[PDB]
């Protein structure tokens, strides 16, 4: 039974993952983060920063399309970043996810963190998640494109005015939800506001759209995102891993 | 006891007994009532007129202060008390555990699962839609065709990882059918239907994304479900 014995540790460790063979875990008994500190990365860098979970985080260098190399898609076929693999998941067997919104659901349950007890507020705190993932992300992301990256020698500017209405509207949702509120969810903070400050600091900041979507005229959001930027875990998660 | 819920002040229940569904067929809506069709929950749907403004009233925005369909809500929620949900991911997520069907049972797959729920949520929809309003709705009169040639390709791509994924595959988490196929079915169906971009996506040259939607067009609750409520 020795080769037995040997065969029940090899389902433990990472071998079997191919995205190793590019990335080798140096920290093999630990949550290895595939990522770069873009808006999505900082999602799953700053809840495992806030979790306290240890972690080893690997940049992946879109400059050499590393995403689209057979190794960095046998993780995510997508080819985008976030992923990781929790050497430590559930019936003790590593596991691989991509997603950011996945990965944030996957380590709130893993450590009973940033996801309310009650049943309903869990629900309802699911639903501001889904908000971020299907609205704020992609919507802020076509601005992104029509006025930082390639769209913006576009002509037509009609593409580009309609992100910013969108962005716009977006924000507007949050400034009601944020009016009285310190989090998303109230006095808890959870992985709603983990999810979303990363793409509003990003909005305002490296695309360059502050004025853009009228931000300073806002007072709920302003304030929101003040308060998560105060966070140490935050401040560390925006930053990791560094940039190729 | 939905009273206390404003939005039943324009769409009244005549069956408080049951889950209330505020929605349309559209591939966002469709999710929620495929998935109230294949689990056989008692439901009473609600058709919400945009014709008319009816999602920027202020009792849909009670509901979903986003403004959009689907929305619902479950008189027999979490603790025998009313539930108020919105967007199709979180409704889906709540329904399968309410019944306790359309995830594996498998821990491990149940996390995967919710990774394509996810890549759905956050790639397919936003993109199949934005790929609708530069080819089928008002942003098809823009003469400049590069956005639309954008999510043109974003959708192919996206079409691209589907087909790799079915490949071999009966539903995207292999012999379970899950939320996962119920969020992106409608989606697929739309695109090559109403939105008219099967050609615009070289779809007939798919093999598995194909075979995928036929299999999931036969199942009689996705039929019933397509269609639910009536478009008013
Ligand atoms: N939807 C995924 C990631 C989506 C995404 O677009 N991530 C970007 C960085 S913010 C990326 O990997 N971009 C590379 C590419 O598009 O090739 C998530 O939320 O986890
Ligand atoms: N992320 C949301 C998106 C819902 C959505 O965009 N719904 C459309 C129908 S496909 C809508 O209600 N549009 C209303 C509007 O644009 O005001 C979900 O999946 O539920």
């Amino acid at each position: 039974l020795g080769t037995e014995n040997l065969y029940f540790q090899s389902m433990s460790d990472l071998s079997s993952f191919p995205i190793t063979k590019r990335w080798p875990a140096q920290h093999s008994d630990r949550i290895q983060l595939y990522s770069l500190p873009t808006p999505n990365g900082v999602k799953v860098s700053i809840m495992l920063e806030e979790t306290g979970l240890p972690y080893e985080p690997h940049a992946i260098d879109f400059g050499k399309d590393h995403q689209k190399t057979p190794e960095f898609l046998s993780l995510n076929p997508n080819g985008k970043i976030p992923a990781i693999i929790d050497p430590n998941g559930p019936g003790d067997k590593p596991l691989g996810l991509f997603e950011s919104g996945a990965i944030l659901q996957y380590l709130a349950e893993k450590t009973g963190q940033f996801l309310p007890a009650d049943p309903a507020r869990r629900w309802q705190t699911l639903q501001w998640l889904h908000f971020q993932m299907g609205g704020i992300g992609p919507m802020f992301g076509q601005l992104g494109f029509f006025h930082k990256f390639a769209g913006r020698e576009y002509e037509d500017k009609r593409p580009l005015q309609r992100y910013v209405a969108e962005s716009k509207r977006l924000l507007g949702v949050l400034e009601a939800r944020l009016d009285g509120r310190q989090w998303i969810m109230d006095a808890d903070y959870t992985i709603a506001d983990i999810a979303t400050l990363g793409w509003v600091r990003n909005l305002i900041g490296f695309y360059g759209a502050r004025e853009l979507v009228a931000f300073d005229e806002l007072t709920h959001v302003p304030a929101w995102l003040e308060r998560g930027l105060a966070r140490p875990a935050v401040q560390r998660g925006l930053e990791i891993p560094k940039r190729p």
